[PDB]
């Protein structure tokens, strides 16, 4: 039961741990871990509302998250790749992105952190042309080191925020027509 | 149409704005910004435009991403420091979109992109439509999921 002198303590990890528990009353979940090649691990595919982004790590392609080296190893990974992107028709754009930490850049070739991820996506992008995807359907960005995952803290960490992002989109139009034709015919500004 | 005259300029230069489904597009000719379409050089006559353009920006909606796109003709660069067309596109590309950083525009809603000599906007048949094709082309989107939230909800209670 209980003490007949009861004497809380101050609040502790088991009430940490209890309210821990809070989300969105509405958790959907627009991610879901990716294997490339039966054995290519802890890339995700996610899903926003204008396209697909297969996200992976720097370890599945680089031998360094401060190279753009190809770890020729993981040449597999990227004809798998490869061969699934054509199987998308032509209509579909890829578009290889590029990303860093901040980690110090004295040490290399590269004169920022634009650059590395710029050179980075631009040898992935080579690489799918080299397994035949046609260089009509791609393209490659750099973000440098702004849009990171998580903290650096970590070796997983430090993967996901050197990633190179591959996304799939289209440039649909019709709606854009839609509202054009409706707009010429019936404002008069 | 889906493409509309944008006045920057007002010298007839050709600076259009196109509307796709999933964003915005605003085409800039290589004449407006750059000294010629072999290099990276800005015109300093015009870093009004781009000012003019990164005010814009902090007028949209927090959620937009800006990418600038950089894109060449076809033809090749025998005389120059760049020894690619992918490489003087994201040349032209960064130079842009450094502009726009040094105007105020946010860093982590800004990238920039090159297609190269892919994805012309016109043939390179004729000296005029080469020309047009080493525009700079800036995407304005956003990353908005809630439909594939719903989608990935729905399909959790029924088909899992």
């Amino acid at each position: 039961m209980q003490p007949v002198v009861v004497i809380p303590p101050d609040s502790g990890k088991e009430e940490e741990q209890m309210a821990s528990e809070s989300s969105k009353p509405a958790s959907q979940n627009t991610e879901t871990k990716a294997t490339i090649a039966r054995k290519g691990e802890g890339s995700v595919l996610e899903q926003i509302d204008q396209g697909s982004i297969l996200k992976l790590p720097s370890n599945l392609l680089f031998e360094n998250a401060t190279s753009d080296a190809i770890n020729q190893d993981m040449m597999l990974y990227i004809e798998r790749i490869a061969k699934i992107i054509q199987k998308l028709p032509k209509r579909v754009h890829i578009n290889v992105r590029g990303f860093t930490d901040d980690t110090p850049l004295v040490k290399t070739r590269f004169k920022s952190h634009y650059e590395l991820a710029a050179n980075r996506a631009y040898r992935v992008m080579k690489v799918l042309i080299q397994y035949g995807v046609n260089p009509n359907q791609l393209s490659f960005s750099s973000y440098g080191s702004t849009n990171p995952i998580a903290p650096n803290d970590s070796l997983e960490n430090r993967m996901k925020n050197n990633r190179v992002e591959i996304f799939f989109s289209t440039d649909a139009n019709d709606l854009s027509k839609i509202h054009s034709i409706l707009d010429n015919e019936f404002n008069p500004h």
